[PDB]
């Protein structure tokens, strides 16, 4: 599998797909860790990974997403193209350290995810819940990309000086603690704050730090960005692994949220249009405010979030 990866070339008509906000890799499966090294050699040079350790690297990363129906490969290599994307088009206003740090974040962002939630893991007090008291799953997460760097021939970042690895250690585990999602709510409040009173200031470390928590967060969402049809069939995925929680919780006696209970299945439209509207649009919002050239994706949220009003009344 790593050695093919490291003789592996994109075709040219994905040569300019990859750049747009709106691509889908969806139907290019056996191109998925290509596409990955693309993305990292256009973001940060051929020069900088060793291609030998990216190449093993990424194809433990991907044995180590499980077969769930939504937190899986796919939606790995779905956000590190959105922050490929967000990247190239901000590219100056990020460092080369932080280019490194976000892809890779965003590869293993959801590394070994069960198919439950936080709030199942805390209320069954399952053990990751005794070990990481808040933000459970992500902090497992950052756990399972230090252990998968900690391999034979893994660690892609050993030609960094000591300091610069510990750097970049620490933009991946904010990154990857900035997904959880009850975390995203203060932030981008925060930051909308900051925005309007025009004290937002990227040379602000703890700003700067928050910042790159909102792109994770867009990157997180960005099935919503798609083409309608994209969009339709995503959420598909994700109710069936809200659902599957939402059985395990009737076998317990406990009534799970509606989200979660797929007797509810005809409220979906609705469920949809309420997330587009209180997560999804004021996300792309802020992050259009912060980083203009990131418009597109609100463009295509807006878009998305009127084709569910048509949906909810019968079109
Ligand atoms: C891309 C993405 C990412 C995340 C985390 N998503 C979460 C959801 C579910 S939105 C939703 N559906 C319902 C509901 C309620 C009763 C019946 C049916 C559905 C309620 N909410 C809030 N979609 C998501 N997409
Ligand atoms: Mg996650
Ligand atoms: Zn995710």
């Amino acid at each position: 599998e790593w050695q093919g990866l490291m003789q592996f070339t994109l075709p040219v008509r994905l040569c300019k797909e990859i750049e747009l906000f709106h691509f889908d890799i969806g139907p290019f499966e056996n191109m998925w860790p290509g596409i990955f090294v693309y993305m990292v050699h256009r973001s940060c040079g051929t020069s900088c990974f060793e291609l030998e350790k990216l190449c093993r690297f990424i194809m433990s990363v991907k044995k180590n997403y499980r077969r769930v129906p939504y937190h899986n490969w796919k939606h790995a290599v779905t956000v590190a193209h959105c922050m490929y994307a967000i990247l190239q088009n901000n590219h100056t206003l990020f460092t080369d350290l932080e280019r490194k740090g976000l892809l890779i974040a965003c590869l293993c962002h959801d590394l070994d995810h069960r198919g439950f939630s936080n709030s199942y893991l805390q209320k069954f007090d399952h053990p990751l819940a005794a070990l990481y008291s808040t933000s459970t799953m992500e902090q497992h997460h950052f756990s399972q990309t230090v252990s998968i760097l900690q391999l034979e021939g893994h660690n892609i970042f050993s030609t960094l000086s000591s300091s610069e690895y510990e750097q970049v250690l620490e933009i991946i585990r904010k990154a990857i603690i900035a997904t959880d999602l009850a975390l995203y709510f203060g932030n981008r409040k925060q930051l909308e704050e900051m925005y309007q009173t025009g004290s937002l200031n990227l040379n602000n470390q703890s700003h700067r730090d928050r910042v790159i928590g909102l792109m994770m967060t867009a990157c997180d969402l960005c099935s919503v960005t798609k083409l309608w049809p994209v969009t339709k069939l995503t959420a598909n995925d994700i109710y069936a692994e809200f659902w599957a929680e939402g059985d395990e919780m009737k076998k317990l006696g406990i009534q799970p949220i509606p989200m979660m209970d797929r007797d509810k299945k005809d409220e979906v439209p609705q469920g949809q249009l309420g997330f587009y509207n209180a997560v999804a649009i004021p996300c792309y919002t802020t992050l259009t405010q912060i980083l203009p050239p990131t418009e597109p994706l609100l463009k295509a949220c807006r878009d998305n979030l009127s084709q569910w009003e048509k949906v909810i009344r019968g079109e």
